[PDB]
């Protein structure tokens, strides 16, 4: 369903703020959900968990936490429907109603909820625990492996990706309540004919008896437009459209009438009237050629881990303003719905990304014993929830199936084959890219042709040529003029950079130093101003971040512009001089 | 005399190494010169020994301390005349030889030496011991006075400038030999008459039998010009200058030549060819206006506290060439004589500077209670020594009296008027400057019209007092403008720039982060640029530096465009852009 807002209709409460929290373990106790949770710890819940409690066991935890709280329904919400929604439980999640379970839930990053309606009731009590779970397999989407260490016996997480596997309820819980007779879902799609604008609407409600009504009203609160029925299309004249540094948002009001014009339910829905297109080697927003430039990001901050946070959002949303940048790309999952929204109102730019990270073990990585037709259902399941949910964005301009396949191997053609196509037909409004890895060349890679835009990830700079400038330039170039080559598409960098401490620094030629990584992007933009077909440029990353330990990871990934606490770096001061001195 | 070479008639030895130290103490051993020194410790000689032992005693002593080791004559130098030479020790030296004193030294930054000839026979081993004190007094020329804590009995050192009074041998020790007939001094003042070049020339030897010749060889091996006697006028037709892009330097070989046609004594001095002038508001090199790009600077690196290092050295003139500075002030103390050789070398220029810096209690400073007439005669002693020593190198091209003094105070003008005579008069070839405060405004100061260049230090903080740009932009404007209305002299900024500490950094405006030390040196850039009397810039300071400690002071003076190490912040890729351009 829906996110969750407040009207005349419908009701919303916050249970975020501290939980009771306890790590499963083997104890006489197997079945925490039970009974109230015996435990002196509390975990705030927008937050990750991992590195909250300043404990080396729950943070290195591998397998299930229980959060707990007592909650109340509201006693004026009875002749209403409620329902209990987690915005997101990484991995997976499970919800219990004083010991029933209601929902189970699988993706780390996308909603669920259970309608509890008939188990509780109006003005009682109830105890709300749920359960998290952070193991990774070959079938999770990241996927991954758990393994014993010999001599100890302890339970270890392996994995392909960089950012730390952190886990829990990194996004907010919710009690909310709807009418008997609610919507329950919204499709808005927006063409241009001249200067009308035209808003393709559909409307899924839970019943028929009464019906439906749609007004869109402008940012002056001025209805625009009328409509009636459960779908059509809408004429809105002389459009403000939705423009890339420019947002203009028009509210869609969808309202179920009943057989007197008395309103039943209603839902407020954010849309922005804009067009995506590629034709050849161009990107396409309301028919004007468009570059991407900013970031991969990550949700990433010093305690709370992936935990969701405004003031971070807002922040890091004005350092993209003050350095010109115009979009970011949901480097590895879906980010917070709520930061999807504020790209909307900003009038930015996004690539959104599913979990689908890791998907290469360089052993055949396309096997049944690897990535297998299993984890394929996951990675179809994680597509239809991302799009599910970010449908009606209009700042999300592109889809990205998956970040660094192993796109060169024998089997991952047939692997991924259906993927761009159930996309496209469940979002025909988008074009459908991936993150192409430095493996998949423009000769080795045997998926490209599938996608409707190219994404590369390049690091020649820093892990192949390493602090050779100018021969990093040579098989940048070598490989660019490969992909224009042989493909009419546009190309966007996604991924480049180079591990910097702040305060390092050097005179020299010298990688880890603020001067290297000027030196280097510097010189990557160099090489895309010679390429007609480069349609964006996006710097990894955008801000360090934790990774799992490992003796090339000083306390996580340094390729950050900025640093986790947002300082910057030198190189943040060049994008600023680069993006804000050109379209 | 002049700084020693090993030539045909002459050796050179170095005494540098470890050296036996102690501290002094109130023992019966009152008097360590007079034996072996029994200690176990070792510093090594060109060092300041403060943080070289990591020991608090080590680095916190006041007072006295004995470095001593044993030396041979060489076996031939029978028929020659020897000497033990002291590049500097820091601040008051004495030297010994087998319990006997033999000089007695007290500037701590310019070199002296003793006549051992008669005292040690050729081939004979002797105990040398040296004795440097680091005490400073009202009356020693960075002055200072000693004090005990009331509640420790610790004894403790105040003064009034930055830097910490590292002392020991910064410099290098010699064992030198020359023989009976020798010169002492020479003297070389470089003019040009239209594509011609001048130099005049005198020779000061110590006997006058048999005479003197000169060689002036240009940088192929050909001899260009000669000439007889101890003083004279050599012409080079179609000079080759010395300019700041491009050192040129032609070698003298000065001689003392026995009545046969034999070669008694000789001597290389590097020469280069070039005038100084100062005209309005114009300072010419070579009759072509000049602008100071560069820095203060320091003797300070890491261990060796201010012991001259040929790496650091090398690596900082490197870092120069890079954000094309083309000078430097040798920012508060004459600084190793091989600096100003190798800056002669690398086309560089230099203002001079004494050690006279601190000569400020902001209680009248100009007294006889406080810096007296006393004092000023360490003063003149002062620049005597430095003029003496640095009056031959082309780079030097301006001497710098003091630094900060409270030149706004009566008996400000009574002390300081007889110091810039004194420094034309024994050099008449350059001009002189000091270093003025931000207190001595152009109302305030009352010695500026005396000297030929003014050069002004002017952090921001005399300005604005919580870091408010526009504020210090305001302010920095309107006391240029007052300079500029009331003398017809050529400006140099010779101090401006922030505390910084590397990997800090903010988007906003906060001071010690390396935004705002970029954002202030582009904004003083601004306002310089707006004034045509200016003839230099040159930022506080070119690297991090180790200074007394103050709550105030982060582990020192945080105000580097580099790191102790040497080390770029921001602030040094923004000059680099600056004066690499224009
Ligand atoms: C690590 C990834 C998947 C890729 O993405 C990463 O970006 C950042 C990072 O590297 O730290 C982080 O955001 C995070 O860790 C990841 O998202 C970056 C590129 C990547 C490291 C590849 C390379 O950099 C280069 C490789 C070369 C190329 C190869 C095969 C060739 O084509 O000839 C020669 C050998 C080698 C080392 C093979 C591995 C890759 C393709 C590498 C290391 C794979 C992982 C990439």
């Amino acid at each position: 369903m829906l996110k969750p807002q407040q009207t005349t209709t419908r009701d919303l409460i916050s249970l975020d703020g501290l939980w009771k929290f306890a790590l499963a373990s083997d104890d006489n106790n197997t079945q925490p959900w039970t009974s109230q949770l015996k435990t002196s710890l509390e975990c705030p819940v927008p937050a990750s968990y991992n590195d909250i409690f300043a404990d080396s066991k729950i943070h290195d935890h591998v397998g299930w936490v229980y959060y707990q709280r007592d909650v109340i329904v509201p006693k004026g919400w009875s002749e209403e429907r409620y329902l209990v929604r987690c915005e997101a439980a990484t991995h997976h999640g499970r919800i219990y109603v004083n010991g029933n379970l209601v929902a189970d839930h699988v993706g780390g990053y996308t909603p669920f909820e259970a309608d509890i309606t008939d188990l509780v009731a109006a003005g009682e009590q109830f105890r709300l625990t749920i359960a998290v779970d952070n193991e990774l397999t070959y079938q999770t989407i990241p996927p991954g492996k758990v393994e014993i260490l010999e001599a100890t016996g302890k339970k270890v997480q392996t994995y392909q990706h960089d950012f730390y596997n952190y886990a829990g309820l990194a996004r907010s819980v919710w009690l909310y309540s709807v009418p008997q007779q609610h919507i329950q879902d919204i499709t808005v799609r927006t063409d241009v004919q001249g200067t009308t604008g035209l808003i393709d609407y559909n409307v899924v409600a839970s019943t028929t008896q009464g019906t439906i009504q749609v007004a869109v009203i402008d940012e002056d609160g001025t209805t625009v437009a009328t409509s009636s029925g459960s779908n059509g299309t809408i004429h809105i004249p002389s459009v403000h459209l939705w423009q890339p540094g420019a947002a203009y948002l028009y509210q869609l009001h969808a309202s179920i009438i009943d057989s007197s014009k008395k309103t039943i339910d209603t839902y407020k829905l954010a849309t922005g009237i804009r067009t995506v297109k590629v034709q050849g080697t161009q990107f396409l927003i309301n028919d004007k050629p468009f570059y991407f430039t900013g970031f991969g990001k990550h949700e990433d901050t010093n305690i709370r881990g992936k935990g969701h946070d405004d003031a971070y959002m807002v922040h890091d949303f004005q350092l993209l303003h003050w350095m010109g940048a115009n979009s970011f790309r949901t480097s590895h999952y879906p980010y917070a719905e709520e930061v999807m929204e504020y790209a909307d109102r900003q009038g930015i730019v996004v690539i959104d990304e599913t979990p689908a990270v890791g998907l290469a073990f360089s052993p055949a990585t396309f096997s049944p014993d690897r990535i297998n037709n299993k984890t394929r259902e996951a990675h179809a399941q994680a597509i239809r929830e991302l799009i599910h949910r970010d449908k009606n964005h209009p700042s999300v301009v592109m889809w990205s199936i998956a970040n660094d396949p192993a796109s060169n191997e024998d089997g991952a053609r047939e692997y991924f084959a259906p993927l761009p196509k159930l996309a496209r037909q469940l979002d025909p409004t988008r074009p459908v890219t991936f993150a192409n890895v430095g493996l998949a060349t423009y000769k080795a890679d045997r998926i490209a042709d599938l996608f409707d835009v190219l994404c590369l990830n390049r690091y020649f700079g820093w892990y192949t040529q390493t602090a050779e400038l100018d021969e990093a330039e040579a098989a940048l170039e070598e490989e660019l003029r490969g992909w224009t080559e042989k493909y009419d598409k546009p190309i966007v960098m996604t991924d480049y950079g180079a591990d910097t401490v702040a305060g390092l620094h050097s005179v020299m030629v010298t990688p880890w130093s603020e001067e290297f990584q000027v030196e280097m992007l510097d010189m990557y933009h160099r090489v895309f101003d010679r390429f007609e077909a480069m349609a964006g440029e996006q710097v990894w990353n955008f801000a360090d971040f934790q990774t799992a330990v490992g003796v090339s990871r000083v306390d996580g990934n340094k390729k950050g512009v900025f640093t986790r606490d947002r300082k910057p770096k030198a190189a943040a001061h060049l994008l600023r001089k680069r993006w804000t001195n050109l379209h």
